[PDB]
Order: structure tokens, then sequence, then C-alpha cells
């Protein structure tokens, strides 16, 4: 699609057989989802933003589908206000910024 | 221009005839710049992110220019580690997400 930015670029993702909404976020390096159980082993990790650092769990090599496009990569799960799709997965689906 | 997401989408902005660099960020609602003293009237504000909130000063009607494109709007100033161009100014420059 072409997405304009008059509103938040929220899309539907499919992950772990769940449907969620998530924000397509060019300013995030990483992908951060709200707390959930995923299959897999995980490593504790820290990530930061405005306001500080949070503790998250890192899951590697996770399959996610964003608007019908598949991505396989690292997902962090932790106490985020909103599900964030970062540049690690946006690049896999061929996302660009245009103007 | 088409900006790819392999690297962080940092561009040059001009604000007050200063060049700076800034992150084009579709996940930010607002624009947030590193501490600087602008003329103008301000309001105190709090903005949140990953690890919590910071305190900023809000200036309205600021002209910024982003890759030769002018935009005019609200800018928040405070102790951010990076300059962030948010959706309030990205929309004005006609910026889209495409995949
Ligand atoms: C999500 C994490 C992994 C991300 N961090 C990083 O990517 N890094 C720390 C790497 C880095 C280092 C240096 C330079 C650039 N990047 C982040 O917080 N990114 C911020 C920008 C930023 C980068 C570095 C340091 C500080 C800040 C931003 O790109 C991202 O869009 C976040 C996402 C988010 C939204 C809501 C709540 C929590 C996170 N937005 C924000 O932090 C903005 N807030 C909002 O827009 N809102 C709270 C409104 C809102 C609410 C709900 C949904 C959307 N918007 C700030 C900049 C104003």
């Amino acid at each position: 699609p072409q997405i304009t930015l008059w509103q938040r670029p929220l899309v539907t993702i499919k992950i772990g057989g769940q449907l969620k909404e998530a924000l397509l976020d060019t300013g995030a390096d990483d992908t951060v989802l709200e707390e959930m159980s995923l299959p897999g082993r995980w490593k504790p990790k820290m990530i930061g933003g405005i306001g500080g650092f949070i503790k998250v769990r890192q899951y590697d090599q996770i399959l996610i589908e964003i608007c019908g496009h598949k991505a396989i990569g690292t997902v962090l799960v932790g106490p985020t206000p909103v599900n964030i799709i970062g540049r690690n997965l946006l690049t896999q689906i061929g996302c660009t910024l245009n103007f």
C-alpha cells in the first residue's frame, strides 16, 4: 500500500496465530510488542527510548505477517504502551519512506 | 526522495538558518528537538515514550525545512538524545510509507 500519515500508521499483524494491531515505525531500530506468550526460548534484554530503559524478552527468528507480507526476525516482548514494528522487519517487507 | 530503512532515516533539517540532523519518525505523533533556545512563547509539556515521560517546552508555528521542503507547526524542545521529526510535520511535506 501507500500509507499517509494523517493518522497513526497502525496496521494488523499476525503473530503466533494471533491478530494484533501495530505501529509501523521508521524511528525504531527494533520491534517491540506488548506482553504475550510466544513459543520459544528467550533472552532477557534491555531497550531504551524517551523516558528511559525497559526490560524486555528477546525472541529470535519469529515469523510475523504484516499486511499479508511475511517477515522472520527478532521480536522483543515487554511493557510497551503500543506494539511497534521497527526497521528490522520493515526492511524485510520492502518498506520505504517516500516524498 | 525515496528513503530506505537499512539505516536510521536521518536527514538534514534547517531550523532558524541552522542545519541539524533529525530522524524521520512515523511512530512519533509530535516533533521533538534537542535543547535549544528559540525565541517565542512556550508552554510546558510532558511527553511519553518507551521508558516514561520527559519534560519539554512547546513552541507553536515553527518553520522547519526538511530536505528543501518547508513545514510549519508545533515543536517540542527538551533533553531528547535525538531530533525527531514526527507526523505533524511529515504530513506537510507529503511523506508516505510504501510497501
Ligand atoms: C521503540 C524503541 C525500541 C525505540 N528506540 C530505539 O530505536 N533506539 C533507542 C535506537 C536509537 C538510538 C539512537 C537514535 C535512534 N534510535 C524508540 O523509543 N524510538 C522513538 C524515538 C527515539 C529514539 C531514540 C531515543 C529516544 C526516542 C520513536 O521512534 C518511536 O516512534 C516511539 C514509539 C512509542 C510510541 C508511544 C509510546 C512508546 C513508544 N515514539 C515515541 O517515543 C514518541 N511518543 C509518541 O509519539 N507518543 C507517546 C504518542 C503515541 C502514542 C501511541 C502511539 C503512537 N504515538 C516521542 C518521540 C514523542
